[PDB]
């Protein structure tokens, strides 16, 4: 066990999936998992392990943040045996054309926080996925015939940022996605050698008003959730 | 009312305590509040409102790290009328004879996040305490006869920092207690007009690596809370 | 002595206050101090020891800037057994309902200077004064009848900056005052075991332009002066 | 023409692959183009258009580091039509299971240049190529039997660089190969809006300077060279 | 041989002029060098020696940007026993008062290059030239009737700049021209304990100005040579 | 009038010697300066206007550090009429083959400030003099049979660094010496369209035992002060 993780080695799967929200952990261990086991409760942050089509599963909340889904991915890794990590999120959109409820891949993250120069001596670390699982997501995305965009997302530190210009920058350089979390978790997966992706869902457009049905909302979260475990069964071959 | 917070005007008192932990928050809320409601529950970041000795206090998770607290801290100066907040955390200790379960007060805290610099034109910003807050902590804490140092606190982005040596910097200029909220809390404090103020409880130390339990945590720091409890009613004067 | 101080270890009392402007050490010393002597005038930089109510006190210039004071408060704390240094300085002022002659006091300093980041591995340091020798002066105004505000000063390097839109950023922030050494001098504490505080009269204020004379800055901000002195016969308990 | 580049619009194909070395672009256009003619010539940089399987492609040298590249890939970008570059070069390894004559492709590249700072408001800006064509090289490589890796280039400013210490970070953040130009050239792309690609052989192996002789190496340069072109033909289905 | 220059010890002379084109160096070689042989044409970097008025004198092309000519003027000094170099290259203009086919000296090079705090452990290096190449340079110019302006270099990293409005940040702290080399030879010089200098002729006018119309001087581009050439002669006086 | 000066238009010659120390200010005035008056005396900087073989010539103390001197020379400029800032101090030496005698001309000045990156977009300035006082001053010196050293100095914010990282770096990369003002100065004269110098002695040489009577020190600070005064002279012609 560790301080934020009340379990053990063997717990988990070698693949978790994680939403921000831990109530989405709960939805996901509900609804698509078979035979889903709660296996970590610490600060509420609810994780469950289960199977897919019979393979082994957990999916666990991140938090949100950098810094506080580095805690859970970086103790998944070194303490539970875990070699793949698959975000789940929602992102705002910068770009004209990326519409609410599409879904984007982040191939990479570009980031306004600091956790990364620590780790690379202040130069330019470029917090990127594995490819495999990258493609993985692409070709189960098609399988399931939803359109999904690979590219870069940026990982805020603030959510209320005193900088909107940077929306207009991030736009210019074909930012797909605004979330608080892919940079930092590319950063763990190369510090401590596991793999990393993060997908998102588009749930609003940042500088732009409208809206969608709980009913749609729901729907899309599902095609997340579902091209993420595909992905999975198309990485085990 | 706010993306993070389903709750309405009039649902938080005019002060929040604010551990990380949700659970803490609840913990707080059944065991030193009377008539207790809670009034948030969006993303299991429980929150609650009751009465302590008469006067309404809320208690409301703020989650890990300073992109955590800084959307809850923001939502609930600028969207709820919230006038103070008083983070009650834990910490890790560096100095020698800084033990477990002492108390810390946060007057000012250092940080290796970039969120200060960005809304300060990459210079420094001293994030710091309201003063009063930091004495009637202190007036507060000597009445119930607890030992309390005031100092500075480190805001850490990386629980697990790359950067062991770090440690001996942060010794060195007598960091009283290693945490991942405080210099966030007291930024958004100064941009949007309000009063922070940051106890934390020492729950394990760095170097002798004696450590206390989630649940040690989650429902054994009181000292702290009387000492926060007590605070605000030496504030209303 | 030492390179910039030819006295010997006893010359200076444990406190020792410090004004930017050395002739203005003289004025206090002849104006506040009984059985004054001088101690050091290396470079100009006059300092004196008398005594205020039977209570052994040093005065003693600084010089203008974080470099120049961090030489002296350096000297002081390492070779002279200075425990408290209480800069008494000229500032100014940003914020709307601050007035000329204002007494602030800080217990914060922000800064532009490259110097704390050299010390703090390139992270935020939060320069702060020590808290009771704040309280002592907050206390010790009180006791005076006179007003003071407690929080953040701006310590510049460039007094003639070319970034007119900091002062923007500084008055959104809540500073207090604009000056030069405090941060350094909280740096240098930090650094050496020792404990400062500085209070500033505003001598001018950036967006009124009004203004004070040279000699009105070299003699006339006595308010200060008094709390610092009666904020020390406080701290002796 | 363009400033450095002596062509007209058409003399390009819209695909360029570019090796740093300008010679190396006309053994390319002599082993692989049909058809193949010299279309510019300024400052010696070599650039060849022909012929591969019917298929328009032209290949230009790039010159050594980041301000070369990106001075060639903007200029063919903006006035030559061009939407795809093939950057093919020689990198270094740091890591021990990365063997003298591997692919390297580089789906990010990080690097110690400033540009991309420049670029992105002094935030981290990932720089990554086109998932695409990435995906693309990689199932080229897989039909010639051949296995490339997929992750991170470093491109560094200085070939001599004082500090060997960056090395090891390199290593410990999983950089597969050392260049000085791919960060760059993604940065170029990104801000035109293009398409680019870094593919790497890896020549030595910076830890124990271990290299190859030029049979071996001209051999693996050939697969490099067979992978961009089959890769190319890949994308245009 | 180094891994970018085909030679030996001796072919090189103990000064090397140094221009971007290769084929510049060409011409030069042809348009002043008697006896002239071809040293290098490794990356097609054209490198020549011959006489000038019987003193040895070599030329060589150093490539575009700062990590390119690093790589060359390294190699030189530490492999080939060069002494001086001196880069012979075009600017371009940000002040009104400076002319078409000005002739400018850098005393010294500013940049936005990383280069020079990577050296300096990111602090402010002052790339600067040899003095005595310096004068030996005004006094050769003065000797030909022209008067060379003397000052500051500003070494760009893009060619295609982001940022215009650092041009007159430029324009401002009286930079003389603007090239893309001299404060990485002046960076090379000072590590490994050579001696630089940068001479330039003024190409054109960065930006529009309703206050730049200055006149145009005769200074041909083989005038700026013959005061390289010149200016070695005196430095051997 | 200024806030630092007390004196009008006028009362300073167009040229100004500028030692730290202002009783060496006094101490120049009278032995050097015919009719010697003092101009300046507020905050104990003295300053003094008389002439030099005729010719009129001003000497005030700036205090130590760059952000006093930036205060002082930026209002000579704009507010005196100053033209020229001679910087007349001392050193320490870190190059062996800098003997502790030796004069040094800062032809440019490295730092540790953040001064000139406030003035210069954080990029690279490299603070240097104007080159003809520097010719002024090998002049005037070699006249006097003495042999001025030309290079960079280091102009440092902390005489008592915390880690003396530094020093070895300095000596890396050639420094002839270390002060505390000279890349501040520069950088005003940049800014305000003065002309600067610093010259220095070397006051004390590292890792040797060197021995000086005050006889040689005298006789060196003078030889200091006849180079900075003929050197102005000579400018005049
Ligand atoms: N040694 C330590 N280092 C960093 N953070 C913490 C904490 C607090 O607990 C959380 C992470 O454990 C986070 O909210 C932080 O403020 N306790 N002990 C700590
Ligand atoms: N508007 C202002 N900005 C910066 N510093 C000062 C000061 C202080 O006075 C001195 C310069 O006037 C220096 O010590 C500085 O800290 N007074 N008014 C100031």
């Amino acid at each position: 066990a560790t301080p934020h993780i009340n379990a053990e080695m063997g717990d988990f799967a070698d693949v978790v999936l994680m939403p921000g929200d831990p109530l989405r952990a709960k939805y996901i261990a509900e609804t698509f998992l078979e035979d889903a086991r709660e296996v970590n409760n610490v600060r509420g942050m609810l994780g469950f392990t289960g199977t897919y089509k019979g393979r082994k599963i957990s999916v666990m909340g991140h938090g949100m943040g950098i810094p506080s889904c580095s805690i859970y991915t970086k103790e998944l890794i070194t303490d539970f045996g875990v070699k793949k990590i698959i975000r789940v999120g929602s992102c705002g959109a910068v770009l004209p054309h990326v519409k609410l409820r599409d879904v984007v891949i982040g191939m990479g993250a570009c980031t306004d926080s600091k956790v990364n120069r620590i780790r690379f001596k202040d130069h330019d670390f470029a917090a990127i996925a594995d490819f495999d699982m990258v493609r993985n997501a692409v070709d189960a995305a098609k399988a399931l015939g939803i359109d999904a965009r690979v590219g870069n997302l940026f990982s805020a530190d603030l959510f209320y940022s005193p900088d909107g210009e940077m929306f207009d920058v991030m736009e210019k350089y074909g930012i797909l996605g605004v979330e608080m979390e892919a940079a930092g978790i590319y950063g763990v997966a190369a510090e401590f050698g596991a793999k990393a992706l993060t997908i998102c869902t588009v749930s609003d457009h940042i500088r732009t008003h409208e809206q969608t049905t709980a009913a749609e909302r729901q729907t899309t979260f599902n095609d997340m959730i579902k091209i993420a475990l595909e992905s999975v069964l198309l990485g085990d071959k």
